[PDB]
């Protein structure tokens, strides 16, 4: 029970578009007009106001600052979001401070203001609007599709994968910023987003808890050549866990219930200006990562999660290549990972915290509990940690340690050695603290 439209063609309401386990009711997309898809063009020439372009009137493009010479970034929002002044436009601007390029924000606000179930269908339209606009950068200005990068959030991610599929995977890259779960997880690839929709698909997963009984709006399913899982991808730091601004029904609700879903475009937008800020590490599971595994960055380097992911040598050597890492709690959310070993010393057996600080070069870190437990002489005790900022080179630690069981002597403990290390490369820095002062000191171990 299909319906056709302008140059965009037809939309069959039957499987897998509807009457799926994933999409139980049968509906059809709105009209192009009803959706009001709008391509807004930013280029280094005009980094503030945009140029309304249209694939319907080629004149609007040719007479615009669009540069057939350069890459083109598309940024598509999702359910109940907008292009005009929300984050997508904000994101285009950031992209133009670092590369000379065309960045378009795909605003379909009015169509994404529908009821989720409908919205899940309007997405098909915007796919086509977009795909179509690309089919006419090729025909009109011989603009190679493999120069196009589509970046979509939530429903937008699937939107982008849609356009991508309309162009037989000719499009060079689509990036999925926490692709929506409801109606997509475990569905035909025809309807969702999968590695086949572009030459390169990379995904950031920030809200991959189960949508049902549980409300994790993000897909847990791997759908890219690369699927990144910041902080394990289920609970992002800075957020406390779990549309018409619910904030007018229940004050705080929106933010509360969407914060993790949104960290996907947060992290990405910051990677644009901070490439070295989000290095993913390959691993089987986040726990292996969290339990001091898969460290440090591998042979060639860690992929940069985010904007500069397309620089990874083996970016498409496989599908569902998964990586893990930890972001910051706020600001630009950049964290760097270091390994920290401590082998014990002394005579008497104690119990306690095993804190640490860092001076590096740039600033100084925070306290860093590397261990709590039994402190038997000359053993060893490592733990990987996350430095929410860019320091430099260690060789300037501090130590400190506190009590858990109160007495059995009060021994002269210290720390024989403290193997430091970077994640990026492998730069150890390790130190000798010959002089095992008892308790609660800033015994500054130093180079050797
Ligand atoms: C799978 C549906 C995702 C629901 C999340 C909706 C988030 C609202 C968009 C955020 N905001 C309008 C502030 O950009
Ligand atoms: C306690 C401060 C954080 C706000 C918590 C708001 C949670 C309300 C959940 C929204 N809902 C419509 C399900 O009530
Ligand atoms: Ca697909
Ligand atoms: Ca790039």
């Amino acid at each position: 029970k299909e319906v056709c439209y302008t140059p965009l063609g037809c939309f069959s309401d039957d499987k897998p578009w509807a009457g799926t386990l994933q999409r139980p009711l049968k509906s059809l997309p709105w009209s192009p007009e009803e959706v009001n898809t709008r391509f807004l063009l930013y280029t280094n020439k005009n980094p503030d106001s945009y140029q309304l372009i249209t694939a319907r009137d080629v004149a609007t493009i040719k007479s615009s600052n669009f540069q057939s010479s350069r890459k083109t970034h598309f940024v598509i929002h999702g359910f109940r979001d907008r292009g005009e002044d929300s984050w997508p436009s904000d994101m285009c601007k950031k992209i133009l401070q670092v590369e000379t390029t065309n960045c378009i924000s795909v605003d379909w606000s009015s169509g994404a203001k529908a009821e989720y179930t409908q919205a899940v269908q309007n997405i098909r339209i915007v796919g086509a609007e977009t795909a179509y606009l690309i089919q006419q950068l090729l025909t009109e200005l011989s603009y190679n599709p493999e120069n196009v990068h589509i970046i979509g959030h939530s429903l937008g991610a699937h939107t982008a994968g849609e356009a991508g599929r309309r162009l037989e995977g000719r499009v060079g890259r689509v990036t999925g910023l926490d692709p929506a779960e409801p109606c997509f997880q475990d569905a035909s690839e025809e309807v969702r987003l999968d590695p086949s929709d572009a030459q390169f698909v990379d995904v950031i997963h920030t809200d991959a808890s189960p949508m049902l009984p549980s409300l994790g709006f993000g897909m847990s399913q791997k759908v890219g050549h690369m699927d990144f899982f910041p902080n394990g991808g289920k609970q992002m730091p800075g957020c406390k866990r779990s549309f018409i601004d619910i904030n007018g029904i229940w004050q705080g609700a929106q933010d509360y219930l969407a914060c993790n879903h949104l960290k996907s475009f947060e992290y990405y937008s910051s990677s644009i200006l901070n490439p070295d800020g989000f290095l993913a590490y390959p691993c089987d599971s986040y726990d292996k990562f969290q339990e001091n595994g898969c460290f440090p960055c591998p042979a060639g380097g860690c992929p940069k999660m985010g904007h500069y992911a397309d620089q990874y040598k083996e970016k498409t050597s496989a599908v569902e290549q998964t990586f893990f890492l930890n972001t910051g709690e706020s600001g630009d959310y950049t964290s760097w990972r270091y390994r920290v070993s401590i082998t014990l010393a002394g005579s008497g057996k104690a119990n306690g915290y095993l804190k640490v600080t860092l001076r590096g070069s740039n600033g100084n870190s925070k306290q860093y509990e590397i261990f709590k437990g039994s402190l038997q002489p000359d053993s060893s005790y490592t733990l990987d940690v996350d430095v929410n900022f860019i320091i430099g080179k260690i060789q300037e630690v501090k130590f400190v340690w506190n009590k858990t069981v109160l007495n059995l002597s009060k021994p002269q403990l210290g720390a024989s050695r403290i193997t430091v290390q970077s994640g990026a490369d492998g730069t150890e820095y390790k130190f000798c603290g010959s002089g095992t002062v008892q308790d609660n000191v800033e015994q500054s171990l130093y180079p050797c």
